[PDB]
């Protein structure tokens, strides 16, 4: 369960694809809750590739959905992440993480 709210401005078309290494300047946040991760804070917007499972499902379906210049907001379920499992100090069990992802990507 993704659930995309593009703000509209981007290009409609750059979709990532298998093994492209892609640029989000992400910034999370807690349903209820403040920020735990963000790029835009480290200034070091996390050139990550597709197809690898390094990022969490709620973050990887979100990704293929958007195209470059789109700025998408995610609701990730806590079932693909950490919904049971938790981390410590970071995100608690049953988390429904919230995103302010925005595709500025490359390859």
């Amino acid at each position: 369960g993704v659930e995309i709210e593009t703000i509209s401005p981007g290009d409609g078309r750059t979709f990532p694809k298998k093994g492209q290494t892609c640029v989000v300047h992400y910034t999370g946040m807690l349903q209820n809750g403040k920020k735990f991760d963000s790029s835009r804070d480290r200034n070091k917007p996390f050139k990550f590739r597709i197809g690898k499972q390094e990022v969490i499902k709620g973050f990887e379906e979100g990704a293929a959905q958007m195209s470059l210049g789109q700025r998408a907001k995610l609701t990730c379920t806590p079932d693909v992440a950490y919904g049971a499992t938790g981390h410590p100090g970071v995100i608690p069990p049953n988390a429904t993480l919230i995103f302010d992802v925005e595709l500025l990507n490359l390859e």
